[PDB]
């Protein structure tokens, strides 16, 4: 069933999602720990983000890539405020998991507070995201849009991943493993 996936996305999002502007688009931007959020490595934050429509500076960014330097598409950012994010790295998988149901949820100025639910994802591994070779893939289908990057793919109990890109007919997220924020 789908009604507790989007119960739980709702909370989450409520808690730990904000709409984030940077100089390449608008992203749904999910806060991870401490001060540390994460974005699609194609948002590309500079020194200052906007945040909910306010500046908030960037103290650090990492792009982050596997041990054999393959590119996972995703970015760490370390947020110069002082509230801190709810800790939810205990809702993060330590490998990555397939599911029968998950859910998406977008919250951007062009797409606010909207949930898809996806059904069936799965797990493709190492992806060629064009031109670059990608790797931790989850896939599930999605008559996909731009502007959605970012988004939060979760299933009951579980941020399932990132958003970080489409093709028309299927959704890509970056898998968010728990010891990318050891």
């Amino acid at each position: 069933m789908k009604g507790p996936a989007f119960e739980f996305a709702v909370a989450m999002m409520k808690r730990n999602a904000s709409t984030v502007k940077t100089e390449y688009g608008e992203f749904t931007m999910l806060g991870i720990y401490d001060r540390w959020a994460v974005l699609p490595r194609h948002a590309k934050p500079g020194p200052t983000i906007l945040m909910n429509d306010q500046e908030v500076g960037v103290l650090d960014a990492k792009e982050l890539v596997d041990k054999d330097g393959t590119n996972l598409e995703l970015t760490l950012l370390k947020l110069n405020r002082n509230e801190k994010f709810r800790d939810i790295r205990g809702f993060l998988a330590r490998e990555e998991v397939e599911v029968n149901e998950a859910v998406l949820a977008i919250n951007t100025s062009k797409f606010p507070n909207m949930y898809i639910p996806v059904g069936q994802v799965t797990d493709y591994g190492f992806l060629n995201l064009g031109g670059t070779p990608t790797k931790r893939m989850l896939v599930y289908n999605f008559p996909t849009r731009a502007g959605q990057c970012g988004g939060v793919l979760m299933s009951t109990g579980k941020v399932l991943g990132i958003h970080v890109g489409g093709n028309g007919h299927q959704g890509f997220s970056a898998a968010l493993l728990r010891h990318y924020f050891n």
